[PDB]
């Protein structure tokens, strides 16, 4: 499968047709204040320079491997680990952002994918309820260099080729994330790829981060993906909720 | 394991020692109105007469196994299919629910437990999010008598002896539930029982159901549990929130 250009998604995998896909269209004013959604707490994201973390092309992002003993919680005793992060984006002049807000799709997006604690796999967890939980946040165009992701964007050339991968230093994970942890929107939802397991709980937070124009341009323009070929536009048509309601930690 | 004496129930099953355990003192002052709660939705719960249904005397409680087909929704891609239900009663005077409502214990309590349609059977859900499902009700005294109830209360009889069953016609099992499917509490907790796996989804329905006076006590009054003794009081000893907080569907 490739991002814009047939097989469509449901030939090469069914579950893509199902009801309770993602990315969504957030519409705020619809979302529903829900205020047990406490703030999410991250621990053990500062990570020292040493070891050092896996970056690939895998033709369909950029991901960053990351090691065990990033432990995430949605709620009391509702616990993650995290297992990589990686991002989608438009091209030049144009934006990618899987999720958008009442239609207006961000410049770029960055997915941290984790595993709840009660499966020991991943391939337990696809497809049951809350068995991966993805935070998601935008990236925008600010006046600043951002030198948390200045840190994987100046690796970027590296490894321009799909299949190829780096070494990179430990940074801190949670550096690349929004200031108010308590402030997001959450649904449960699917894989944006194939094979579009459903069970997914998505945190959407609520603030953007910022990045300057070098580095969204850097972001989009650096990479090759499949055929000879720019790895761009790498996210997918919003989905219909189909009676989903979106949740909001905020009112 | 029993109701008043030893085995103690972490030395039985470790989970009994869980931070965030069943049944728990809902506090509706505290509770998180969340309009993200819509109206539950039962199908196939209106059984005819054939095949026939085990009920049995099982020494902690009356359990009636429920057949395939019975399928709930806690809303949109949030589906359970029913297993069985079972009551929790007191004796004479003494009321014997699991939940209490600021401290109200009321006279009897109707479970009815669900698998996540993502589980092919029970072992495989135990302690995972989302898992397992009890739907609960309180039952009250009333000044007429429940012909719903009468179905199973009059069978009570023949599974005095412990450890005893017999078989029962089929019914309307949603006619065993309040008629309001909008207005309850829902939290995340535990199995009341060893293995008292976490993971566990509770709706709590606000509306109660009404029983006469005869009934309640045919229900406490008939059935024998280990020893020489009767079989009452088997509910659980109140659990804290230790930090959760229980939603509710209405304001
Ligand atoms: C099979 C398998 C697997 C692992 N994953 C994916 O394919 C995939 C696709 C999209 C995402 S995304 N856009 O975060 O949901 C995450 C994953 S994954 O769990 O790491
Ligand atoms: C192992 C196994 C099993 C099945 N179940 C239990 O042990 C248990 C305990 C308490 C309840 S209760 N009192 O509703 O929580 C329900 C079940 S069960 O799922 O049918
Ligand atoms: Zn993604
Ligand atoms: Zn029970």
């Amino acid at each position: 499968w490739r991002y814009g250009g047939d097989p469509p998604w449901p030939r090469v995998s069914p579950a893509c047709a199902g009801r309770f896909q993602s990315p969504v269209d957030i519409r705020p004013q619809l979302a529903a204040f829900s205020p047990a959604l406490r703030p999410l707490e991250l621990l053990g994201f500062q990570l020292p320079p040493l070891p050092e973390l896996r970056l690939r092309n895998n033709g369909h992002s950029v991901q960053l491997t990351l090691p065990p003993g990033l432990e995430m919680a949605l709620g009391p005793g509702r616990e993650y680990r995290a297992l990589q992060l990686h991002l989608h984006w438009g091209a030049a002049g144009r934006p990618g952002s899987e999720h958008t807000v009442e239609g207006h799709r961000f410049p770029a997006e960055i997915h941290v994918v984790h595993l709840s604690t009660a499966f020991a796999r991943v391939d337990e967890a696809l497809g049951r309820p809350g068995g991966l939980a993805v935070l998601a946040a935008f990236l925008e165009e600010g006046p600043e260099e951002n030198s948390a992701y200045e840190q994987l964007l100046s690796r970027l050339e590296e490894i321009a080729e799909e299949g190829s991968e780096t070494q990179v230093p430990g940074l801190d994970i949670s550096a690349l994330l929004p200031s108010d942890f308590s402030r997001y929107f959450q649904y449960e939802g699917s894989l944006t790829t194939p094979p579009c397991a459903q069970g997914v709980i998505w945190t959407v937070f609520q603030q953007t981060v910022m990045l300057s124009a070098k580095q969204l341009h850097t972001l989009s323009d650096t990479l090759w993906g499949p055929g000879d070929s720019r790895l761009q536009l790498n996210f997918r048509a919003t989905q219909p909720l189909n009676g989903r309601v979106i949740e909001a930690s905020f009112p």
